[PDB]
C-alpha cells in the first residue's frame, strides 16, 4: 500500500529543468562542510551551488560533478553532487541551486563546534519507504515539539526494489517525497538490505548501484575506502556507520577500518559514541531473528571494550529497546552463551518502524527475553536528545499518538562520564 | 625461512620471452575445458595455445587474452589467460605456449565424465607459501604412491604480502616454484586472507588485486558473479568454493548464490559434496580460534540440511579432523550451545599445514574438545581418494614421515548413499 504516483507529495516542482530530489548531508569529519545533491530531468544543467550566511551577505559559488546511470530499461536524470566546505559553525546558510535555469532556494544550519557539553538533538528513522504510514511518520518528526536538527537513517530507503525491475522511478518519487526535510537538515545514511539490489536476471550485478549514485557520503573524511561505512563527528557525538551487507571478516577493509576508528575516538572531545547499522545484533522478534549473529560474534566485544553508548538499527519493522547486555564469554564448549547484564555494554535499539510499504512486524518471540527492556509493534520514530556530557534523553513517538506524546522515554547515562545504572 | 631468490625452484626457464609461471585449472562446470595461464617477461607475445590429444594428432589453436597490472612501484609482466574447450573426457592432451618466440610444452589429462561411481583422487594443500618446508610438502605430493590428479587449494598462496610493499616479485617466484605441478594438473583455487592485500598506505585499496589478475577461475559456469566463490563438478564430486573474506550476509551476492547452488546439487549424478573455504568453522587451536564463528552461524545449518560430506579449510597452520557434529540448536536464550554429534553433518578438516613461511601453529585449546577427532602440529598435505559412491578414503601425510606413510587415515561413508557412522 504505497502512495500512488499522483500523490501530492510526489508532485514535481514547476519550472524548466527545476532542481528536484534535493538532499544534504555532512560533507566532512567535524561538521563544517555539506554535500548538496539534486536531480534535473530536462537537461544537464549547472552543478554550481550558490550559498551565503544569513549575516554575512557575501555570496559564494561552489562547483560540483554530475553523473547519470541506467538500471535495466531505466535511464536516470542528471544527478548533481557538490561539496560546500570551510563553513562557519552554528550559523544559518542559504543555498540556491539550478542557477542556469529555474532556480530554487533552501537553507540549513551548521552544527556548533564539537565539544564536551554541546547539546544536540538527533532524529532516528529507519525503513521509511513511501507508504501512507511513511508520510505520517515524517510529519510527526517535523511537528515534533523538540525540533530535530539531523536525522540518523538506519537503512532501507525507498523500497523501489519491490517493484518490477526495481522500477527506479520509485527512487525518484522517494527523492521528492523526502525533500521537504533532507533539503533543510542533514540525514546520515546507512545502507540497508533493500539497497543491495542485486538482480542477476536483469543483468544488474553491482551491489548498491542505484543507492550509491543517488546518495554520497563523506567516507573519505574518516580514512574509509568505501561509502558503506564511515564515521562523522557532530556536536558532542561521534557517529560510526557500519554496513551489515558488506564483508566484515578479519582482514577485510571494513573490519580493518572499524578497528582503527575505535582507537581514534576521544570521549573528552565527543562524549557520546553512537553506532549505526541496518541489521540489529539484539532482536526478540521472529522476523529476521538471529540474522545479526554473524556481525555480533565479530564486533560485540569491541563495542563493550570501547563502551559505546547506543547502537541503532532498523531492518525489523517495529520497535525494541534492550537492557545493557553482552554475550561475549562464549567459547564453544564452556556453556557460557546466555546474555548477561553488563554496565559496560551499549543499549541496542531497533527503530525500523518508520513505515516501509505499510507492513508492521507483530510476531515476536515469547516469552519476552530478559535482555529486552521494551518492545512494541507500532509505526513511529525516535529522538536522541543530548543535554550534557553525562545525560542524553531518548524517546519514541508512535503514529497513533499525538505529536508530543512519548510512548517510550529513557534517560541514557554516558558510559564514559556517568557510568551509573540507567535501567528502566 | 623462505627460500632465497637464487633457489633452484625459482629458476627462470631459458630462451627469449620463455613462458613462465605456467598453471592450469578447470575451465567449465563439467570438466571439458581448461584455463591455461602463463607469464612472459620480455615482451607481450601471443596468447595462443596449441593443443592436441595422444590419439587424434589433430593440432588446434585457441586464442586467449593478455593483461598487465601495477601494484606499488611494481610493474607486472604480460599475463595470459586462454580457455580451451570441447575437450574429450579422460584423454591425455599436449599443449604448447609461447608460439611466437621460444615455445614450451606441457600436458594434462582431462577427467572422466561425471558419474555415480567414478573414481578420482584429489590432493589437499593449504597455505603453501614458499619456504623450504613448502618445497618438501610439494615433493611428498608428487611422490605419493597413490597419485593425485587434481589439487584442492584451500587458501594463502604466496605470502608475498609479508614482504615490504607486498613485493609482488614474490608472486612471480611462487608462480615458477609451483609450475612443476600446476602446469600438469589442475588446482582449484580458494582465496585466503593473504590474498586480500588491502594496503591503503600504498594506495592499493582493491581487495584481491594481485591474486585476481594472476589466477582466473570458471566462476561464470556456475552462475556466480564473482571469482571468489563458485563451484565445479569433477568425476563423482561436486565442489563448492566459498570466500571467507567477502560479504556473506543475508541478501548479498555470495549468500544468494550459495543458497541456489545447494539446491542444484544432484547426489545421484555427483555423490560426493565437498566445500572449500579458507577459515575453518571448527577449530580447536588457539591461533584464529573462533574466527569462523561469523560464517558458521550463517551456513552451518545449510551444510547439514544438504548433508555435505567434507568441508576443507586452511588458515590455521596445522592439521585437525573433527567428528560429525553440529551446533545449530542455539536460540540465544535456550542454552543449547554445545556441539552435538550429528550423522547428517559434515566432517570438518583443516589442512593449512603445507608450509607457509616456515611457522607451524602448535598451541591448542586444552583439553582437546569432544568435537575434535584428531589434531597435530606438523607440516604435511592430504589426499581424498574416492572409490565408489559409498566409500572415499582420506589420508594425511606428514613431512617427517616417508612419502608413503599415512599418519592419519580415515574412511568416509557417503552421507547420501551410505549413511553409517564412520567415526574413528
Ligand atoms: C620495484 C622497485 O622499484 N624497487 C624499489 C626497491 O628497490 C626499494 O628498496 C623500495 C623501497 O620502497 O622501492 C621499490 O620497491
Ligand atoms: C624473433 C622473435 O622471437 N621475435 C618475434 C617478433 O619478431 C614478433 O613481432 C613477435 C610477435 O608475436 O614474436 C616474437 O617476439
Ligand atoms: C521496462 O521493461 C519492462 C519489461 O518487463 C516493461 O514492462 C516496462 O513497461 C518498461 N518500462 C519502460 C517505460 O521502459
Ligand atoms: C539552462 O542552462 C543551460 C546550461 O548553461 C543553458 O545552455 C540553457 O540555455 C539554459 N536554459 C534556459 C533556462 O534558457
Ligand atoms: C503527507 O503529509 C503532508 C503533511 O501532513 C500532507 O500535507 C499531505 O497531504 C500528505 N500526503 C499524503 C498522500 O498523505
Ligand atoms: C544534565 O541534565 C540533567 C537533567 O537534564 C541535569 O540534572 C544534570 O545536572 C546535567 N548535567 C550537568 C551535571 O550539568
Ligand atoms: C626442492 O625439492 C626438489 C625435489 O622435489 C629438489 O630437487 C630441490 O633441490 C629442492 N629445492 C630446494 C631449494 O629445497
Ligand atoms: C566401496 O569401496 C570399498 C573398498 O574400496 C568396497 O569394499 C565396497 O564394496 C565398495 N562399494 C561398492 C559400491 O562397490
Ligand atoms: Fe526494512
Ligand atoms: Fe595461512
Ligand atoms: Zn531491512
Ligand atoms: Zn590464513
Amino acid at each position: 500500500r504505497d502512495m500512488p504516483l499522483d500523490s501530492d507529495v510526489f508532485r514535481v516542482p514547476p519550472g524548466y529543468n527545476a532542481p528536484q530530489q534535493v538532499h544534504i548531508t555532512q560533507g566532512d569529519l567535524v561538521g563544517r562542510a555539506m554535500i548538496i545533491s539534486w536531480v534535473t530531468m530536462d537537461e544537464p544543467g549547472s552543478s554550481a551551488v550558490r550559498y551565503w550566511s544569513e549575516k554575512n551577505g557575501r555570496k559564494r559559488i561552489a562547483k560540483g560533478k554530475m553523473s547519470t546511470y541506467r538500471f535495466f530499461n531505466y535511464s536516470s536524470g542528471f544527478i548533481h553532487h557538490t561539496t560546500i566546505r570551510k563553513l562557519k559553525y552554528n550559523t544559518k546558510y542559504y543555498y540556491e541551486v539550478g542557477l542556469r535555469n529555474t532556480t530554487r532556494r533552501f537553507s540549513f544550519i551548521t552544527p556548533p563546534q564539537t565539544g564536551l557539553d554541546v547539546p544536540y538533538t538527533f532524529g532516528l528513522i529507519g525503513d521509511l519507504g513511501q507508504s501512507f504510514d511513511s508520510n505520517t511518520t515524517l510529519s510527526h518528526y517535523e511537528l515534533s515539539p523538540k525540533k530535530g536538527q539531523t536525522v540518523l537513517f538506519v537503512g532501507d530507503l525507498s523500497y523501489a526494489d519491490r517493484y518490477p525491475n526495481h522500477d527506479n522511478v520509485r527512487w525518484d518519487t522517494w527523492g521528492r517525497f523526502t525533500e521537504r526535510s533532507v533539503a533543510y537538515q542533514p540525514w546520515i545514511w546507512t545502507a540497508g538490505n533493500h539497497e543491495i539490489e542485486f538482480a542477476p536476471e536483469i543483468n544488474e550485478t553491482e551491489p548498491f548501484k542505484p543507492f550509491s549514485y543517488r546518495y554520497h557520503v563523506p567516507y573519505e573524511a574518516s580514512q574509509s575506502t568505501s561509502p558503506f561505512w564511515y564515521s562523522i563527528k557532530r556536536a558532542s557525538a561521534h557517529i560510526i556507520v557500519l554496513s551489515s551487507y558488506s564483508a566484515y571478516g578479519r582482514g577485510t577493509p571494513q573490519y580493518t577500518w572499524l578497528k582503527k576508528e575505535l582507537r581514534k575516538v576521544k570521549r573528552s572531545e565527543t562524549p557520546w559514541l553512537i553506532v549505526l547499522m541496518h541489521s540489529p545484533l539484539y532482536n526478540s522478534y521472529n522476523h529476521h531473528f538471529m540474522e545479526g549473529e554473524a556481525m555480533r560474534t565479530k564486533f560485540e566485544a569491541w563495542f563493550v571494550k570501547y563502551k559505546v553508548d547506543v547502537v541503532f538499527a532498523g531492518h525489523v519493522h517495529a520497535y525494541e529497546r534492550s537492557e545493557r547486555v553482552s554475550n561475549i564469554a562464549y567459547k564453544i564448549t564452556n556453556g557460557l552463551c546466555t546474555p548477561v547484564k553488563d554496565q559496560s555494554a551499549p543499549v541496542y535499539i531497533t527503530i525500523g518502524d518508520a513505515g516501509n510499504y505499510g507492513v508492521i512486524d507483530s510476531n515476536m518471540i515469547q516469552p519476552q527475553p530478559e535482555y529486552s527492556a521494551f518492545r512494541e509493534a507500532s509505526f513511529g520514530h525516535g529522538m536522541f536528545d543530548i543535554k550534557n556530557r553525562t545525560h542524553a534523553h531518548f524517546s519514541w513517538n508512535r503514529n497513533q499518538d499525538g505529536v508530543a506524546v512519548e510512548a517510550d522515554s529513557v534517560w541514557f547515562f554516558n558510559r564514559h562520564w556517568y557510568p551509573v545504572d540507567d535501567s528502566t
